[PDB]
């Protein structure tokens, strides 16, 4: 395509959010164009091909809302959806609502400066395209920048994948001695599938995390054309939660409960499936000795899932608060352990040395390997922005401002940089919740907000320095009164090295965090001065 020379937003990144923030805008009379790195829509699903990827919120609730046609029209099949169908109804909404004609592909956006003297952005692009726009929309994902882990890593001589980064075209593991690296939600996801067509798969696991049987089934159609009777209805509950779904709030404490109420409750759901478990008490993610309670189940489920206790034993997950890294949902990963032709390399007892040319050398022996996957994360939730030279009032770096930890008011601004938006974000839910309602929510009240700038006839809008202060404050406090500040994990930033370790996202819940929103943008935008 070609992007405009002018414009009065420019979007960054056409996944959930840009698709979003590009249509509505439009629907409120704004020009507004996307710039995006990949060749079409999608984002992370979009990127994340690799085979097995699969969502682990319900088909049902994770979708936009935005749009009555889509809900009526789109049928989901799953309890959860495999990627390609995400991919599928992400095309199907950029085809109904011509998308792509506002959006330039393959094309990274690498600066952007604000002027102060037109109260405008100037963004340059790796292809030379240079934007000026009122307001910039930063929709650039919280897990889009993948983390490669690494001695050994480009002398290897077979082939190398990261999940995060999966070829367009399905890959053929069939005979191979194959590693994965991580046992993230990606590793879990991606390794049944392997294992299916490798002679020999190493699967290379660091920390254990926990993971829970997700149960997919077939999603009934009768459900589905009731539900869609009801359907802004039900999506009106599901915005009126903590977490964005439909997870059933356990009012109890899992210390009160005797032994025999608590494991039935949690078999119930074990059987179930999904992750409502993590509220199956208000204080799990509050109290150390309830966490304990309901870890140690799991624990027990995990040793009775795999036949040979050595190798059961050194999957249970340890250190650390059941829930305090993300709760993945796994689909026959434990089961794929009691296979022949599936081994766990534990580096936690040895830690891998270095990749060579042939595989992979931990402390204790040398795996040789035709195939190598990453599955070892993502620079989180700072990481796009990072990646390029962003520019506030007196040449600030956003990179320098956020160098101990990224500072916000409501996670939406940054105090210093006017007339910038990040979209689901440091300092508000983000993947606390159901992204597409932390998604729809964000993308709804920031353009909101440029209308109301627009007809008001004001051309500035910045956050003030001493609410971003106390916006700061407050998320670490309400953070500290949960485990989630224990536990290096990517919220944390602690997998990128040298990262500064810092809890990055709102914990009060969407339904609070949207309220609070509401208040503010009622108040003509307190904690803003607009000009
Ligand atoms: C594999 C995976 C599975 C997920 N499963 C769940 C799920 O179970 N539940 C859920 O709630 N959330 C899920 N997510 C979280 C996910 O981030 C959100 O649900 C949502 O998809 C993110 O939408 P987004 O548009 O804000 O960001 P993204 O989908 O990441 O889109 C951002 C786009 O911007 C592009 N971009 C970045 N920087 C630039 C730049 N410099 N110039 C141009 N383009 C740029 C990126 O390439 C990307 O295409 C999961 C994430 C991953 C990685
Ligand atoms: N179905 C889903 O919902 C789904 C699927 C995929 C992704 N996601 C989203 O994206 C997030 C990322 O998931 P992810 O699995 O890609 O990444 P992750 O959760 O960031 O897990 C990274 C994995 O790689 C390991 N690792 C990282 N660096 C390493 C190193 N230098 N040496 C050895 N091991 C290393 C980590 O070990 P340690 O744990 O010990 O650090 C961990 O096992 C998820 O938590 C979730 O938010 C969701």
């Amino acid at each position: 395509r070609q992007p405009p020379e002018e414009v009065d937003v420019l979007v960054v990144g056409a996944g959930f959010s840009g698709l979003y923030a590009l249509y509505r805008l439009r629907e409120l009379g704004r020009s507004v164009h996307v710039i995006e790195t990949a060749g079409d829509v999608g984002g992370v699903w979009y990127w994340n091909r690799y085979p097995g990827a699969r969502c682990d919120i319900e088909s049902i609730e994770y979708c936009y809302s935005f749009s009555e046609e889509v809900l009526q029209e789109w049928n989901w099949t799953e309890r959860y959806a495999s990627q390609p169908e995400i991919l599928r109804y992400i095309n199907f909404v950029a085809d109904k609502f011509d998308l792509r004609s506002g959006i330039t592909f393959h094309t990274t956006v690498t600066a952007a400066a604000f002027d102060e003297a037109t109260n405008t952005w100037t963004v340059d692009t790796n292809h030379g395209d240079r934007i000026r726009a009122r307001y910039l929309i930063m929709a650039s994902g919280q897990l889009s920048v993948p983390q490669l882990p690494f001695p050994g890593l480009k002398d290897f001589a077979g082939n190398l994948y990261h999940t995060g980064n999966w070829p367009h075209e399905p890959v053929d593991f069939s005979g191979q001695r194959v590693g994965v690296i991580g046992t993230g939600s990606s590793g879990i996801q991606v390794s049944p599938q392997i294992a299916k067509q490798a002679a020999e798969l190493f699967v290379f696991q660091r920390t254990p995390h926990f993971a829970v049987p997700a149960r997919n089934a077939p999603l009934d159609p009768e459900f589905l054309a009731d539900l869609k009777k009801r359907y802004a209805e039900f999506r009106e509950e599901s915005r009126n939660t903590p977490g964005g779904t439909h997870r059933y709030q356990g009012p109890k404490s899992a210390l009160e409960v005797s032994d025999e109420e608590l494991v039935e409750t949690l078999e119930r759901y074990w059987q179930e499936g999904g992750p409502d478990i993590l509220a199956a008490y208000r204080d799990i993610l509050r109290d150390r000795d309830a966490n304990e309670r309901v870890a140690e189940f799991i624990r027990n489920k995990i040793r009775n899932t795999v036949r040979d206790p050595e190798v059961a034993e050194r999957l249970v997950p340890k250190g650390y608060p059941f829930g305090t890294k993300k709760l993945i949902l796994e689909i026959d990963y434990y089961e794929m352990f009691n296979r022949d032709n599936v081994h766990l390399v534990d580096t936690l007892s040895a830690p891998i040395e270095t990749i060579t040319p042939r595989g992979v050398r931990t402390s204790e022996r040398e795996y040789e390997l035709d195939s190598l996957v990453l599955a070892t994360g993502f620079d989180a939730l700072t990481g796009a922005l990072f990646k390029i030279d962003i520019r506030g009032v007196g040449n600030v770096a956003l990179k320098e401002k956020w160098a101990a930890g990224p500072r916000t008011y409501l996670g939406l601004s940054t105090a210093g940089f006017p007339n910038l938006f990040f979209i689901a974000g440091p300092g508000s839910p983000s993947a606390l919740s159901n992204m597409l309602v932390s998604i729809e929510q964000h993308v709804e009240w920031v353009t909101d907000h440029i209308a109301y700038m627009f007809k008001n006839g004001l051309t500035r809008s910045e956050a003030v320095l001493e609410k971003e202060d106390e916006w700061v404050e407050h998320v670490n406090e309400i953070a500290d009164e949960t485990l989630y500040p224990m536990t290096a994990s990517w919220y944390t930033g602690a997998n990128v090295p040298g990262k500064p370790r810092v809890f990055m996202l709102y914990v009060g819940g969407f339904h609070r965090y949207r309220q609070i929103c509401d208040e503010v943008a009622a108040k003509g935008y307190e904690g803003f001065v607009l000009t």
